[PDB]
């Protein structure tokens, strides 16, 4: 996590990628930025104040920049690596690889809390039509049909409003804490700027100052630009566990709660094959058939 609070203690503060050392040390701010851990600590050389801070500048950039993508997860277009670290996200086996574990995992691994997703068995629908009149067979059917349609709809909307209370919410709280975490480095940096530049006297102390007093500017120029990227790493992320594990879960049942359902109406339509001609029962089996191989595609709102 995110280890508590920087001090206010304006004392010479450095940075460490160990959680641990961050937690039981006042002056250590936990950072999953290599090279501004490595540019913070070491200090500047000699007088080359100024580039000391632009370094930092620079290393925080192309660090908090970083993105990449898995082409086997298609419907994710920015993944930003360092939130394994940032989070103290880990998986077993995977240290330092969080993108190689996000592969074989997916994007699942970003969850404090796997959820069960599994759909109960979909009951087969029911005809209860016993009247032999061919009309009120013909709508018996058409009615089936158009109950079949529903449920699939039905299902959908159940677990498009599972997702929205109880996973998507997981994913929005990721980009708060990345938020958090992000501001948390901007000031930690800042500070340790601050307070060697209070002890700096070099000749050019005076015309840097403007520079210098641009820096929380700067960097939270560079963290919205990092959020930014990071909003769209959740929200793709979020919608993807959805479009794919959660409703291939629905799928599932719903092929089946459709094999079930046909058989239900064939048995009827043969029960009753006394009362329609021929030429009509060819195209029912048709319509029917055609009707039961055509999945429903997902859609929300």
């Amino acid at each position: 996590l995110y280890a508590q609070k920087s001090p206010t203690t304006l004392q010479r503060i450095t940075m460490t990628n160990s959680v641990d050392d961050a937690l039981i040390n006042s002056t250590k701010i936990y950072s999953y930025f290599p090279s501004v851990i490595s540019k913070v600590n070491q200090g500047a050389q000699g007088i080359l104040f100024l580039q000391w801070v632009r370094d930092i500048i620079d290393d925080f950039t192309n660090e908090s920049s970083q993105k990449t993508t898995i082409d086997k997860i298609s419907d994710v277009s920015t993944i930003v690596p360092y939130i394994g670290p940032a989070l103290n996200i880990v998986k077993q086996g995977y240290e330092g690889n969080f993108i190689g574990a996000l592969e074989t995992t997916g994007v699942v691994l970003l969850l404090e809390y796997i959820p069960e997703i599994t759909l109960p068995v979909i009951a087969a629908l029911s005809i209860a039509e016993s009247s032999t009149q061919k009309e009120k067979i013909i709508k018996t059917i058409d009615n089936f049909l158009e109950k079949r349609y529903e449920k699939w709809i039905e299902v959908y909307k159940l677990v498009k409003a599972k997702w929205l209370g109880t996973v998507n919410t997981q994913f929005q709280k990721r980009s708060y804490q990345m938020y958090r975490s992000l501001e948390y480095q901007v000031d930690a940096i800042k500070k340790i700027i601050d307070y060697e530049y209070k002890i700096y006297s070099g000749p050019d102390k005076e015309q840097i100052a403007d520079e210098i007093n641009n820096l929380k500017n700067k960097l939270e120029e560079k963290a919205n630009k990092a959020m930014i990227n990071i909003n769209i790493f959740m929200r793709e992320s979020s919608r993807s566990f959805l479009v794919n594990q959660m409703i291939n879960e629905a799928k599932k049942q719903l092929l089946e709660f459709d094999t079930q359902s046909k058989n239900i109406l064939m048995q009827y339509i043969k029960a009753n094959s006394k009362f329609i001609g021929i030429t009509e029962l060819k195209k029912l089996e048709s319509k029917i058939n055609k009707v039961f191989s055509t999945p429903i595609p997902f859609s929300y709102s």
